[PDB]
């Protein structure tokens, strides 16, 4: 709707639709004219309460952070019961779900991209520990949840999911569809990590 | 008489190239860069007018190098099986992780290609493995399952390492079975759906 210029409907819109410019176009790319222009708001309103385009990637960043820690604790808190097979397709389709079309998607975009290239810089304390893949990964494959090779497969189980938030148009035109996305990560993530623990185990 | 100072131009490149590699294009001063080549703002600048020319100049030569290699490792391993191919493309990668002459070339292109038929390559090669034609929609998220460890590694492992993935072993040799058994554990996995599909 319309909003006070000053109220925090006005900051959420803009802080949301900005969080959606800048995981597609990067900080850089993105201009006063097309935040303004997605957020339906002048540039007084964004000014008000973000004074420019740099603090307003640095309110973007805030809550992407804390957004991401929400989702974290939300998988942590949901866990159904089931084989570690079950419980790392359902966290591997939270993944996929939010790779077109998502709310949250723009916390996971920025975020990815920012932890991949730096600019308060993200430098500071402590991140999600990826507790629970580490737990899942180690259970599938029957070894402790900080055993070297554990934390490996932890890059090549993620890895291809972050790779996926952030594509722009690199992708021969294969189809976003979530299914055939998420069968292909879990036969893959089951055959690399039976191969990988047997090594381990010899 | 312009050839007395291209030795100083290529110099000044590789000593931006690896700023570059380490901490990207926003977080690099002119400062670092003349402080790490040894040459003045007016010797940048006369070979690259400003630090975004330095760049666009350093991703130019970052290409050459990454197709000199290629080039040169294909060339080497030829007569290999494409699982002696895989291994030695993922050798060549897991080699350039840190502190090496070729390292800044593979990160700086990396970065900027994942934010602005190179892809071909490893899907024939992942085809020939898995015996399915190389645009087979398996070959191609399997590309993305082999290749994008490699690139998270390439530009951020030290954030993960000692982060969020603590304790991380990046022991070049076991880094480099390590994916090799996973890739190849994937892969046949992958195939063997799309060949029950098409029975």
């Amino acid at each position: 709707r319309a909003s006070r210029l000053d109220g925090q409907a006005t900051r959420l819109q803009i802080l949301e639709k900005a969080g959606e410019l800048f995981a597609e176009q990067g900080l850089a790319n993105t201009t006063s004219k097309q935040i303004c222009e997605r957020s339906q708001a002048n540039s007084a309103a964004v000014n008000y309460h973000f004074v420019n385009k740099e603090g307003l990637y640095r309110a973007v960043l805030l809550e992407a952070h804390a957004r991401l820690v929400q989702l974290e604790t939300l998988v942590s808190l949901n866990e159904r019961p089931g084989s570690p097979q079950d419980k790392l397709r359902a966290l591997i389709t939270v993944l996929v779900e939010r790779l077109h079309n998502h709310p949250d998607g723009w916390a996971l975009k920025v975020l990815t991209r920012e932890v991949l290239s730096p600019s308060v810089v993200l430098k500071e304390q402590s991140f999600p520990k990826a507790h629970i893949l580490r737990g899942l990964l180690g259970q599938i494959m029957n070894l402790p949840a900080d055993h070297p090779t554990t934390l490996r497969s932890a890059i090549s189980v993620f890895a291809p999911c972050l790779f996926l938030l952030i594509a722009h148009q690199p992708l021969q035109g294969l189809s976003l569809e979530p299914q055939g996305l998420i069968d292909h990560m879990m036969s893959y993530a089951l055959g690399g990590l039976q191969a990988v623990a047997a090594t381990a185990h010899d």
